[PDB]
């Protein structure tokens, strides 16, 4: 029973590098964080922050979720991210991946006691 939170870091969080490393960085990360499994999760992103600091983003900026929901918030600063986007030429299980990295707000949904990320919702 992975919990909510937990499926949120392995889903998002990369606090190991400061910056999208090479074009390969989607190829291999989707993988090894098991994204690619079942299918290509068509579009992903990494935050290279803390965990203490995305936790922290729970109690920042309140805005409106993508679904209507209330519980997305905005981080106050800039994180390093990484947005990884299928390509065309992908077909699984032969997901292949472009790389980008960016300095962006990021939107994340949280839930639960403690109330800690559990949705990527968007980066702005
Ligand atoms: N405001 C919110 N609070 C809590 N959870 C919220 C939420 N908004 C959406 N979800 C939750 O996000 C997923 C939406 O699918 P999506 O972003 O459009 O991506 P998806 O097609 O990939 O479906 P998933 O693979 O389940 O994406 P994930 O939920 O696993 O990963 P993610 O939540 O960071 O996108 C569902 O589990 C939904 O309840």
């Amino acid at each position: 029973k992975e919990t909510a939170a937990a499926k949120f870091e392995r889903q998002h969080m990369d606090s190991s590098t400061s910056a999208a490393s090479s074009s390969n960085y989607c190829n291999q990360m989707m993988k090894s964080r098991n994204l690619t499994k079942d299918r290509c999760k068509p579009v992903n992103t990494f935050v290279h922050e803390s965990l203490a600091d995305v936790q922290a983003v729970c109690s920042q900026k309140n805005v409106a979720c993508k679904n209507g929901q209330t519980n997305c918030y905005q981080s106050y600063s800039t994180m390093s991210i990484t947005d990884c986007r299928e390509t065309g030429s992908s077909k699984y299980p032969n997901c292949a991946y472009k790389t980008t990295q960016a300095n962006k707000h990021i939107i994340v949904a949280c839930e639960g006691n403690p109330y800690v990320p559990v949705h990527f919702d968007a980066s702005v």
